[PDB]
């Protein structure tokens, strides 16, 4: 079992600038045989929190060796604090991801098949896990957020830069309620009876979200919205995230 | 889903184990952003793509920094594959005699993993110096798999090889281009359209000469450029910029 580790810096239509992504790709026969046609490789989708970028899940986890154990190929784009509020309707971080998701389709040999595409990330890339599991069901067979903000409140707790702290704080009033609220949004899926992807939710027991993600599965108890959830002791940081990843990617293809 | 407005080129580097030498290696990619490759509702459009080989003072980021290749790549919507050929894993392939196998492999895994065009007429080879020796033999023993190579100042013989402070041992430890040819014209086999460039104040101008001229009475057709310049990537710059306008016309 070998991977591939590639950087790709590439020109968003989306974001209209330059962004990074982090592609790990796992070698596979038929890509060194010019006679057959290539196999896709089931995918994840990796997302990082406000911290982070295209390369700290690769330094502060041993993600790398996990996805190659199970021949999983990961994506990690690079996610700017500006995408989730500054930008534009079609410009901004829900765009982008989709984005990313065709891109690396196209350009790589990876599945398109929802069974064998998956979706994940922590903290701010765990509300977007939650976000695309709930209006991108049809395209996730699973997802799993990690430590992730569910609720409005949440946000005002984060790392955000200035420029789109002041975004958030402008617009806080407008959240709730919302196709930026993941419980409106849960509420919608249940009623357009969207596809869910199997949920796989995870949180540290020290975790400052900890509580909050409680509230989330509780909701999702009442509604009768399948969920796995696990615990245990862990806070808000790499050392649960590469334990949690590990997991998570050992779920996901089993 | 929104697309690229003009032309825009994505910067890719890959590491990965390569099955022919056992041994992991880098390459750089830069690879056009067609509309395509953003429109999940359209087949990719696949695209022209040039082999570049970089000599024994070289590594697969050399070109990079030292001309301005990816802006003429952008502008002429090229692909541009450029692995490491570098002094030591040369060493090794040229012992292990896998310097073919590998260089094909990489042909081969890119045109598998990146939307690259498998056709002849699309596919393009250039190198310099060492690089330049490379082209100059995988013209001839593989011909038809690149419409048109590039020699650049190429040398003629694998001497750089021992510029290197190898001990003894490994000091002591078909592959003339002259016999490649004779074999290929002999055979009657397939060569691609060649541009061969060396500039005027090189040390290895004369034996460009000599091998244009040698082309000339075995009646190989040949484009030949040459003018000021000497071994260096300031040669190299301005010789590729011209390589990549003439192999995409
Ligand atoms: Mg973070
Ligand atoms: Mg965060
Ligand atoms: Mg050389």
């Amino acid at each position: 079992s070998h991977m591939a580790y590639i950087s790709l810096n590439y020109h968003s239509p989306t974001i209209g600038m330059h962004q990074n992504l982090t592609v790990i790709l796992p070698e596979d026969q038929s890509f060194f045989n010019s006679d057959t046609t290539v196999k896709p490789l089931k995918t994840l989708m990796l997302l990082h929190g406000l911290s982070s970028d295209e390369t700290t899940y690769m330094r502060y986890t041993s993600i790398e060796r996990y996805a190659n154990e199970h021949k999983l190929a990961v994506i990690m784009p690079n996610v700017d604090h500006s995408a989730y509020a500054n930008m534009a309707y079609g410009h901004s971080y829900y765009d982008y991801i989709l984005e990313v998701y065709d891109y690396v389709h196209q350009i790589f040999p990876l599945s398109k098949k929802r069974d064998d595409n998956f979706i994940a990330g922590h903290s701010m890339g765990g509300y977007g896990t939650i976000k695309f599991a709930l209006t991108q069901g049809d395209k996730f067979a699973k997802a799993v957020p990690l430590s992730a903000v569910f609720e409005a409140q949440n946000l005002m707790d984060l790392e955000w830069n200035d420029f789109s702290k002041e975004a958030i704080i402008g617009n806080l009033s407008s959240v709730k309620g919302t196709e930026h609220d993941p419980y409106y949004l849960l509420d919608k899926a249940v009623a357009e009876d969207k596809q869910i992807p199997k949920l796989l939710i995870m949180c540290g027991k020290q975790d400052f979200l900890y509580q909050d993600n409680l509230d989330f599965i509780d909701y999702l108890s009442r509604i009768n919205v399948p969920y796995q959830f696990e615990d245990g002791p862990g806070d808000h940081d790499y050392a649960y995230w590469d334990q949690a990843i590990k997991r998570a990617i050992t779920w996901m293809v089993n």
